[PDB]
C-alpha cells in the first residue's frame, strides 16, 4: 500500500585503507579496514536514493537510465524482493541514483542509501545483514550506512562494520580538501594490482593493527592520534601501490604534500590520500578557514568538509 521510500547517505574517506577484495561479485574485504563518512557544513554533499512501485524494472543514475553495468544494484533488489512485496505490493521496483558534490566515496554512499531504503520499508531487518548485500555495490558501503568514524573488521571471508566514534566527537576538527584534474585509477585496478605485492601479507596485518590502534584512541577522542596514524596509513599504502604499478599521488598533489609538511611546523595538520586525485587534510577548526584560504593550491580545488553521520531515510510515500 506504499508506492516510493526516498533515502540518504554521506560519502567517506578512508582512514585505513582497504586494498584488495574477495571476489568481484560479493565484493568482501580481503583485510580490516577504517573510514570516516563526510559532507559540507549544510549536509548538501551526499547520494540520494528513490526505490519504487514500477510497471518494469528501470535503472537511473544521475538522471541517466541505464540498460547494463548495474547487475550489483538488481542483486540487491532481487535479494530484498519479498520486502518491496510486502510494503508496495509488488516485486516490481524501479530505483533512481543522484549524487551531489561527491569528491571520492560516492559509491559507498550509494550503496548505503539503497540500505537505507530498504532498512526504512522493514526496519527490524539486520542493518549487519544488509550491509553483506551491499557490498556488492561498493565494498566500503558499511562506512557509510553507519556514518561517523567506523572499523569494518574482515578476514576476507567475513567482514564487519562497528561506529567507534559519532561525528560529534570531530567537532573541533575539519577537513579541507584539495581537488585534483588527473584521471584517477578506478578501484577494481587498486584491488587487482595491490594483491600482487609480496608486502600484501604483511599489509593486511597491519591494517588490523591500525585499526586497533584507532580503536585505542577512540578511548580517549584522540583525533589527532587517529589523523596522524590515517597519514601514516596513508603513506603505506601508496608505498605499496608505486610498487605494483600505481601511482596515485601525481605530481602537484606530491607538490602540495610537500608543503604540507612545511606548515605543520606552525600548527597541526595530517593528509590523506584514498584511491581518487584528491588530497584531505584534517586540521583543528581554529585553523581550518586558515588552510582553507592558502594560494598555493597547485592546480586543485578546495572544499571544507567535516565528519557526519550515518545513512538515513524519508517516510514511505
Amino acid at each position: 500500500t506504499y508506492r516510493s521510500i526516498g533515502s540518504t547517505a554521506y560519502p567517506t574517506i578512508g582512514v585505513v585503507l582497504l586494498g584488495g577484495i574477495a571476489n568481484p561479485v560479493t565484493r568482501t574485504p580481503l583485510h580490516t579496514s577504517a573510514g570516516i563518512a563526510y559532507s559540507d557544513s549544510c549536509g548538501s554533499i551526499r547520494s540520494e536514493t528513490r526505490i519504487y512501485a514500477d510497471e518494469a524494472t528501470h535503472i537511473y543514475f544521475n538522471g541517466t537510465e541505464s540498460t547494463d553495468d548495474n547487475r550489483s544494484v538488481r542483486r540487491v533488489l532481487d535479494r530484498y524482493s519479498s520486502v518491496f512485496e510486502e510494503a508496495f505490493g509488488t516485486k516490481t521496483v524501479s530505483y533512481s541514483s543522484q549524487n551531489f558534490g561527491i569528491l571520492s566515496g560516492s559509491s559507498d554512499a550509494g550503496a548505503a542509501s539503497i540500505g537505507a531504503a530498504i532498512l526504512g520499508l522493514k526496519p527490524d531487518l539486520d542493518p549487519h545483514d544488509v550491509e553483506n548485500d551491499l557490498r556488492a555495490v561498493s565494498e566500503s558501503a558499511g562506512r557509510s550506512l553507519f556514518g561517523g568514524l567506523t572499523i569494518t573488521w574482515s578476514d576476507g571471508f567475513h567482514a564487519y562494520t562497528e561506529k567507534i566514534l559519532d561525528p560529534e566527537a570531530f567537532s573541533g576538527y575539519s577537513i579541507v580538501a584539495f581537488a585534483f584534474d588527473y584521471q584517477r585509477n578506478p578501484s577494481d585496478v587498486i584491488h587487482q594490482n595491490i594483491v600482487r605485492s609480496d608486502l600484501y601479507p604483511a599489509r593486511k596485518k597491519h591494517a588490523d593493527e591500525h585499526a586497533h590502534m584507532i580503536k585505542e584512541y577512540a578511548k580517549t577522542n584522540d583525533i589527532k592520534g587517529i589523523f596522524d596514524l590515517a597519514q601514516e596509513d596513508t603513506e603505506e599504502y601508496h608505498s605499496i601501490l608505486r610498487g605494483v604499478g600505481v601511482n596515485v599521488i601525481r605530481e602537484n598533489m606530491q607538490k602540495l604534500i610537500s608543503y604540507l609538511k612545511l606548515i605543520r611546523k606552525d600548527y597541526w595538520n595530517a593528509y590523506i590520500v584514498t584511491g581518487g586525485s584528491n588530497v584531505y587534510v584534517a586540521v583543528e577548526s581554529e585553523n581550518a578557514d586558515r588552510l582553507f584560504s592558502i594560494e598555493n593550491t597547485f592546480g586543485s580545488k578546495k572544499k571544507m568538509l567535516r565528519i557526519v553521520g550515518g545513512a538515513w531515510h524519508r517516510r514511505p510515500e
